[PDB]
């Protein structure tokens, strides 16, 4: 009666739950299948899309903008993010863990300055025109796509650029100098240098990128570490009412059963393997079990209030976006810290469970560690 | 053009428009049929649900949390509301009229500390995961439901509680019969008093804390006379209400009293009958003739007054109803008769002259005939 | 290529409006639902647009609607009176004036001019149902019963403290009732409620974007714009308003609004508009074109590139939804040209020609925003 694997509606595997928007020899862009189409239980995520981006060393994703706000996050590798504005531009160096909100319609390009490592990015998108999807407008002209400038008539273009259409087509379109093949190209090492010296490394600005990784972990012991930034801590995060998390776990570590009070969590596996257990209510009852094994790039959604537990089967790190973030309270159901069960009066425990109240409190204090424990032990 | 009784889409009778979520000898929890499913004319109430809870003396609603924001209101009686947080807990004693916003996901339990009076509660619910409904997660293990802790596997449970499953199952699940029968149990006085010790009181004389239970009945009525009185708290005056953009009303009317025709400018009102009976007249527009919506209201019935729709209420017995005003911010109640808050009496003569058949003279005259305000006698 | 009536972003005065009421003294029309014509602008589903036109010395009878209104005077003059529970406020509205009318506010409208017509466009935000609103007229005419008629004899008698007969005579009169919701007033009358009114909570009264410094301005056109960050009423609605003047033969350079969904209407004149979308295997652009005439409405989705040719002297007004911090990115010219902010190395690979050449072309056009439609 359990919902496991690809039958688990909260599981979005990279193997079967993504759609490739673009892919070539240098990298790819993939968009996660819609949340609400997979399950009505997370219908309120219908206004969010998730994009995964990967590109090989010394690559560049060409200038483009979208009718969607983006909360870009670097899961693995390093990158140069340049936001191009109407009368200025800003380049930033994003290290693993760095996040940055990109207002909708902001033209931008991305570089993987690393000479040997791939760049992996996870991006939360909030569409503007249609609540369920957005469009990527590439200003560039490649064999894979026409520049949107091509949408204007000859007369408009000639009067706009104060030039003959033959020069315009020759220089910008190349649709009788040759154009690149796709929206992800490889740059010469020297070129990466020029772009690199102009970028600014992040050392909570309303604009500049931030790294939750270099803040004090909210939870930290021998089995795991948990970094988290909330809208209370960051203005970009407050605008989106979203919190972000980055958690490390050693092989054999267990993230104890817990539930987020009001936040809907979208998590992604950065590296490692994990077994996750989610509890829902069956459908005047009985609990509905949702199980899944997560691997690199897999996405999983933890609905607000649904109890959850994660067992790391290998060293692991996962990232998470918390929707409806403001004042979320993480309620643990075991351990000696943030444990809501330990906050219930003896008299209430007496009637809430079969055994006596004192017999329940005794069992509750058994586990002396908090948040992360030995999966065995 | 007269939709009345159970054919009135804005009427949600206690009799046919509720679904029982749980019921037993000590009390029951019911949820109103979805608003949007009844009428597209109130489509924007789709993200709201309404729950009615009623329990006997000395009872307790076991600890649980829900994926929905709650605006809990004690319609009748008194209760101890305890909010159990990750690392602490707060208890409050709620007298009739008290309201408190319970953030989504907050584990809480509820007790009727009164020895002879029932506890009647009405909750405005705003679901988080799905806009149309929420789930109730009970931590307890009873014959009626499994603890959500059961959803986890034995290995996770053992590791989590650092104990053998044999013990865990016996202590928390047990499926002699040690478990209670349902999610609402009866407690002994000693237990009640013990759950009362740290419970805080609002105390009108004291200085209130914006994040704790508040009672609109301890404030000065906005309207008040021989026939009825109206208490009201708005988001402008309360942060909990502001976060929800909702106002709350508590209206007292004596038998034979008429609540004059009026309309709320922008708030969509969900009203519920606390005690008594009344006849309601709501005015809508047909798809230009007017469309009439009438209903006879009694205890626990819910009725929706769409924003801008004119409405009048006639109390056929002493009455008290409570109301939730959605899209509340800066709402302006426009009365259509009487000598106060009457929008008509604010229309220049020349405009009244062409607006109605008679001269602006005769019209302004008919307007000033009623010297009462808000509440008048229903049978002069 | 989608053009004319086949362009889903084009909402013509000729066939995309529905008349709510019309008589010899004026009419009220509401635009067909945006989302019903195109899913590309589904997020405009909670908005409606109404066009109001009344001749000299007319009055729109007192009424209220379960919808927030942002009323704009396209052409003409007007007296807007907001009738509250315990008071009333009259405002003189000149061409270009805008005023927000909170939902449920009873108001009446007068065209005090002797010859000029009153033309208004209203942005509406429904309260009870997201897709439409109800207009409640207090008045009693041959076209509509007063909503008071909805209450019973007993309620009415007790409410007004009078026998029904008098009530039914003074208010309903099914010395008779007018023909419709728009009536003509004698000059004497106009003068009356005219002198009471007030022209030119301060930041809660009508405002006029044309009394501000144009954001862009030259010999070919000028652009007046008021955003949420400059007006409280606009901030509540998260809407910006625009008034653009263009002389015949002028070209508004290719550009796009970063996050604002724009609803524009042609006040006077005619224009040619070119919008760029994407088709949905080389990815091709989708061209949306149309000729915009008086009262026509056209929607520019956020992020969609657009350009406009004024084929006659022209003025258009626009509503910007999701306005907060909108960034208008121009794609040519000197000022606000995002292409000129792209580094040489990046341009080098984004286009066929070399970076230096791309840069040379981009700088060829030294003029900004508005230019002559001639190279
Ligand atoms: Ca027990
Ligand atoms: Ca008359
Ligand atoms: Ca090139």
């Amino acid at each position: 009666s359990d919902s496991r694997g690809e039958n688990n509606p909260f599981y979005f595997s990279s193997d079967r739950r993504f759609h490739t928007l673009f892919t070539n020899q240098y990298g790819h862009l993939r968009i996660l299948h819609r949340f609400d189409q997979r399950s009505k239980q997370i219908q309120n995520l219908e206004n969010y899309r998730v994009v995964e981006f990967k590109s090989k060393p010394n690559t560049l994703l060409l200038p483009h903008h979208a009718d969607a706000d983006f909360l870009l996050v670097v899961l693995n590798g390093r990158a140069i993010l340049t936001l191009v504005n109407p009368d200025s531009r800003d380049s930033y160096i994003l290290e693993q863990g760095h996040a940055q909100k990109i207002p909708a319609g902001t033209t931008f390009f991305l570089v993987n300055p690393d000479d040997n490592e791939n760049l992996r990015i996870i991006k939360l998108a909030i569409p503007v025109n249609n609540p369920h999807r957005f469009q990527d407008f590439f200003l560039s002209s490649t064999e894979a796509q026409q520049s949107y400038l091509r949408g204007f008539s000859k007369n408009i273009l000639e009067a706009s650029f104060d030039s003959d259409f033959k020069e315009i087509n020759r220089v910008l379109f190349g649709e009788e100098e040759s154009r690149e093949e796709g929206v992800i190209v490889e740059l010469k090492r020297e070129q990466i240098q020029e772009l690199m010296k102009h970028a600014k490394s992040s050392s909570s600005s309303q604009d500049e990128p931030f790294n939750l990784r270099n803040s004090k972990p909210i939870y930290s012991n021998k089995f795991g570490r948990w970094y988290e930034m909330t809208p209370e801590k960051n203005p970009q995060l407050k605008d989106l009412d979203v919190f972000i998390s980055s958690v490390d776990m050693k092989e054999g570590a267990l993230l104890l059963p817990h539930y987020n009070s009001k936040a809907i969590v979208i998590m992604v596996i950065n590296e490692g393997e994990a077994k996750i257990e989610l509890v829902g209510l069956s459908d005047e009852l009985e609990v509905q079990r949702y199980r899944a094994e997560l691997s690199e790039d897999d996405v999983f959604v933890i609905p607000a209030a649904y109890p959850v537990a994660i067992n790391a089967t290998s060293n692991l790190n996962f990232f998470a976006f918390g929707i409806n973030a403001e004042n979320n309270q993480r309620n643990f159901l075991a351990g000696g810290k943030d444990n809501v069960m330990s906050e219930i009066p003896t008299e209430v425990l007496e009637v809430s469970f079969p055994a006596s109240g004192k017999k329940v409190e005794k069992l509750i204090k058994k586990q002396s560690e908090s948040h992360f424990v030995d999966a065995q032990p």
